[PDB]
RNA sequence: UAGCAGAUCGGUUGUAUAGACG
RNA sequence: CGUCUAUACAACCGAUCAGCU
């Protein structure tokens, strides 16, 4: 629990406004209207065009007067009046901008989307790495009323810049270095400095440098040191830095951006519960700072004073009577060890498995599923075990698309990192035991249910490439009143909006297998930390906590079943199936609990539907 | 790519405020 | 609104890593 509120002018901020009027050179052109404005009313003041904001209740539609200017001195147009009333989405923006002056008063910093304390941040230089110990002060409407969120997010920042990246780039090589760039360097991101923005690179410029011209908003062919220094007040120091691209010209300048532990890991970057030493300390640091809270208390912002399921027999098991595994030449002891390690996982569970028809490929490559494979599966073949060192997307799906497309047919694959493992070695056996039962048709494990006609199908939509728009991820099913028939399927269908239609059949064809084995018909991540409307400890909720009024967002739910040791919990949200079907929230509370067990990989709690310990001194 | 608890780095689509180019 | 944007709010995905069986 790391979560402090903000109380003060809970409603009630009217906002004033700035004219920008005329853009003469650039961004500052427009921007230094307000730079110079500590001669009218004050420092404490932020400017985001028609809306300056103020804490009183007065500002209803618009007026004008006039300022002036420093770089040039022309005619300045600012109105510092009515605009407007207070809207659902000013609160933040003017909160935030509040916490803009924070940082030009308690010297905080922002990357990209949060601001961050770093005068002494966590210098920790042995990869050129400074991660900032900064919060991740995303404030906006919270439980209630206003909540300012702090996580201590160490915000990976690097010291270096692309200069000195590129730099040693060139220490390796020059050709070398055009080629690996070429290959390294494109498709990479640069993290800016002057606007904090996010560039990406495609190609390198040679031929320009820091002091070719170009076509600025000037229209003139000015050099590009003059373009910084007068633009951004930034001073360029060498003239040999090829620019990169985001040939058409996006601004992206080497010089100024910067592109891309073990120990100090439990110390003070993630601790459950000495983490609220940081939400001890921020929250008197913005009281007690007397130059700090002087700037604060002029706009009004007061902050807060304060399973072992392996010895068991499972419910129905299918043994494998002839089967056969396709490991390559290289995993002669892994997918048989396993298999023999199986052979002694099974019984526990209330399944035999016989000796397979150790079948084998011919090479480490796509090109030997496809012949192999073939020539020995016949349909007295119940299980296929393919295993291999090297994990490519495109081999696996090789041998995939000849097992699911087609017809629905089980098929296991392995990896040589899963089983390397010696003393996982009968826990991913287990894991596996159940993951091929489940793909065998077969019950396993299930709860003490007080329901019945459920769905746990997990949808997952894989849009990644436009060319490749297949959505294809996975449409995990439960086909048993249980919950202990899981026979994944996948979509076959590719639409934007008549989506909702063509799902429905990988629905129809988990229902319609729901009927032919039953004879009866039957948004999951936030930053938040939620303490429940049933004792006032600030800690991890109990799982299956009910909240859905009051102490979060919106009538939504959001629950907690996913256990945690390391690190504090971070509760996962939900969205609401019906609030009119008759289903009680705390059903559906002991339902996402009762499902958080149902994942068939980990005999335990997950975060989603697809314990006394830690008192003392823990790692001391 | 047997599954995961805590985050981190990016990309993208977003959504809101407003501006300009027609 | 097609585009470019600055201010942010917000999600998903990919990967990576500080591994409860």
């Amino acid at each position: 629990a790391n979560y402090l509120p903000l109380k003060g002018n809970m409603d009630g901020v009217f906002k004033y406004a700035v004219g920008f009027n005329p853009p003469v050179e650039d961004i500052r052109s427009r921007s230094q209207l307000l730079n110079e404005h500590k001669e009218l009313i004050g420092l404490t003041r932020v400017f985001d065009g028609s809306t300056l904001y103020v804490p009183k209740r007065i500002c209803e539609q618009r007026l004008d007067l006039m300022s002036t200017r420093q770089t040039d001195g022309a005619s300045i147009k600012v109105t510092i009046s009515l605009v407007d009333s207070v809207k659902n989405r000013d609160v933040v923006q003017l909160m935030n901008v509040i916490f803009k002056r924070i940082l030009r008063s308690l010297k905080l910093q922002r990357i990209g989307r949060d601001y961050y304390d770093a005068n002494s941040p966590l210098e920790v230089p042995q990869h050129k790495m400074q991660l900032w110990p900064g919060y991740v002060t995303a404030i906006n409407r919270h439980e209630g009323g206003l909540m300012l969120v702090l996580d201590v997010s160490h915000r990976v920042m690097k010291t270096d810049t692309a200069l000195d990246f590129l730099y040693e780039l060139y220490h390796f090589n020059q050709d070398k270095f055009r080629e690996e760039a070429f290959k390294q360097l494109v498709g990479s991101v640069v993290l800016t400095r002057y606007n904090n923005r996010t560039y990406e690179i495609d190609d390198i410029a040679w031929d320009k440098n820091p002091r070719c011209a170009f076509q600025d908003h000037a229209g003139s062919q000015i050099t590009f040191v003059d373009y910084y220094k007068r633009a951004y007040d930034l001073d360029i120091t060498d003239l040999e830095q090829p620019l990169l691209i985001h040939e058409e010209m996006v601004c992206l300048v080497p010089e100024l951006c910067a592109m891309t532990m073990k120990d100090l890991a439990v110390h003070t970057r993630v601790p459950p519960e000495k983490r609220a030493e940081s939400f001890r300390k921020f929250i008197q640091r913005l009281n007690t700072t007397k130059e700090a809270s002087e700037l604060l208390h002029s706009w009004g912002l007061v902050l807060d004073s304060r399973r072992e399921c392996l010895k068991e027999h499972v419910i129905s098991a299918v043994s494998l009577l002839d089967w056969a595994v396709l490991f390559v030449r290289k995993d002669q002891g892994k997918a048989t060890d396993f298999v023999n390690m199986l052979s002694k996982v099974c019984p526990p569970i209330g399944m035999e498995v016989h000796e397979p028809k150790m079948v084998e490929v011919v090479n480490d490559r796509t090109e030997s599923y496809l012949r192999a494979l073939r020539e020995l599966i016949a349909p007295r073949l119940q299980m296929v075990v393919i295993v291999f060192p090297t994990s490519r997307d495109d081999r696996y799906s090789a041998v995939k698309k000849l097992c699911c497309i087609e017809s629905p047919i089980p098929s296991q694959v392995l990896i040589a990192r899963t089983i390397t493992q010696q003393q996982k070695l009968r826990s991913v056996a287990q894991k596996v035991a159940l993951q091929m039962n489940a793909k065998l048709g077969g019950e396993l494990w299930a709860v003490e249910i007080p329901l019945k006609s459920c769905m746990v199908v997990g949808i997952d939509v894989y849009h990644d490439k436009s060319y490749g728009n297949k959505s294809i991820a996975g449409f995990v099913a439960s086909t048993n009143p249980s919950f202990t028939r899981w026979y994944s399927r996948t979509a076959m269908q590719e639409q934007s909006q008549e989506l909702i239609h063509e799902l429905k059949l990988c629905m129809q064809a988990a229902l319609k297998k729901y009927n032919e084995m039953n004879q009866s018909l039957p948004q999951k991540r936030i930053t938040t930390r939620i303490f429940g409307r049933s004792g006032h400890s600030y800690d991890n909720p109990p799982p299956g906590v009910i909240v859905d009024h009051t102490i979060t967002k919106s009538y939504d739910f959001y629950l907690v079943s996913q256990h945690v040791r390391q690190g504090t919990v971070s509760p996962t949200y939900y969205r609401v199936i019906y609030d009119k079907s008759g289903l009680k929230p705390d059903h559906l509370q002991r339902l996402t609990y009762k499902l958080t067990h149902m994942y068939y990989n980990w005999p335990g709690t997950i975060r989603t539907p697809a314990h006394e310990l830690s008192d003392r001194l823990f790692f001391l």
